[PDB]
């Protein structure tokens, strides 16, 4: 609750519009977020308290606020714009991303007799490829931060108007000692099938087990955001892991980026590649095509 001048915004400045998920996001209108043109609108995303507002989740919004000020701005990540912290509800205003969620993207795309494009859908492998890049540039940003996500996944990156890859929802208390690894989102995601063996059997989190759930988030890409370990069940899941079972490569997938898949699922975290060299080895595959 203290004011902050560097990141305040006035709350009267917003319009609060639709909600677009559940704390909870709004989409909004801020009239003068750059204090240089104050009646210029622009479309922003507000993160609020849900209506139950218990102490932890106020003290988890506003732990993320925190490292919302701290992580710097960069084009693959989801980045703050403002908060309204004094005389009503606590407001954290973050960059808003037209398309939606990368996963539904990427669903919403899929290939499909009229006109000369029949076979042609929205889709092309060197689109594909830049996606995975900037999810990487925007991974190596958060990992150089000294941000580790924990639940990296298609779901969790963001499509800009532009599409712009945005990395989202990376500065999060994820309730880390009591996860129910049988639960099912609204959306049927089981979360478990992102996290690297040694979160899920240890609690580590490192870089590292962040680049095995790029790794799964590479998969959702190439398979069109596809849902990862298709069929297997939870229980199943853990005895697969135990035998150091891995996907398949997906169809339509080159050679080259299942390799880089499998890398980044090797047993040993430091038998993965590290953000950086992952970048690197996207370049010059988008360079390539
Ligand atoms: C604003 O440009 C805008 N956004 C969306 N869709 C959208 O998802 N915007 C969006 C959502 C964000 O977080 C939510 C909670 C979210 C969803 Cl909805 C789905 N999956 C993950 C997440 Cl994290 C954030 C953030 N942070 C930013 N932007 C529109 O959909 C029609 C329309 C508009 Br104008």
């Amino acid at each position: 609750l203290p004011l902050d001048p560097l990141w305040e915004f006035p709350r009267d400045r917003l319009v609060l519009g639709k909600p677009l998920g559940e704390g909870q996001v709004v989409r909004a209108e801020a009239f003068g977020m750059d204090p240089a043109r104050p009646d210029q609108a622009s479309t922003v995303a507000v993160k609020m308290l849900k209506d139950n507002a218990s102490d932890k989740d106020l003290a988890d919004l506003v732990s993320e606020m925190e490292v919302m000020k701290l992580i710097g701005r960069h084009k693959n990540i989801i980045n703050l714009l403002g908060v309204c912290t004094q005389e009503g509800p606590l407001y954290v205003i973050v960059e808003c991303a037209a398309k939606g969620n990368l996963r539904e993207f990427l669903r919403a795309r899929r290939p499909p007799p009229d006109g000369p494009r029949s076979s042609e859908g929205p889709l092309s492998f060197p689109v594909l490829v830049s996606c995975a890049y900037q999810v990487a540039r925007g991974m190596q940003y958060l990992e150089s931060r000294k941000c580790i996500h924990r639940d990296l996944a298609a779901r969790n990156v963001l499509v800009t108007e532009d599409n712009v890859m945005k990395i989202a929802d990376f500065g999060l208390a994820r309730g880390v000692h009591h996860i129910d690894y049988y639960k099912k989102t609204s959306n049927g995601r089981l979360p478990v099938k992102w996290m690297a063996p040694e979160a899920l059997f240890d609690e580590v989190y490192t870089h590292q087990s962040d680049v095995w759930s790029f790794g799964i988030l590479l998969w959702e890409i190439f398979t069109l955001g596809g849902s990862p370990y298709p069929g297997i069940p939870v229980e199943e899941l853990f005895s697969l892991l135990r035998e150091g079972h891995r996907m398949d490569r997906p169809p339509h997938c080159p050679p080259e980026l299942y390799g880089l898949m499998r890398e980044c699922w090797h047993a040993a975290p430091s038998q993965r590649p590290t953000f950086k060299q992952l970048v690197e080895a996207l370049d010059k595959v988008l360079l390539a095509v």
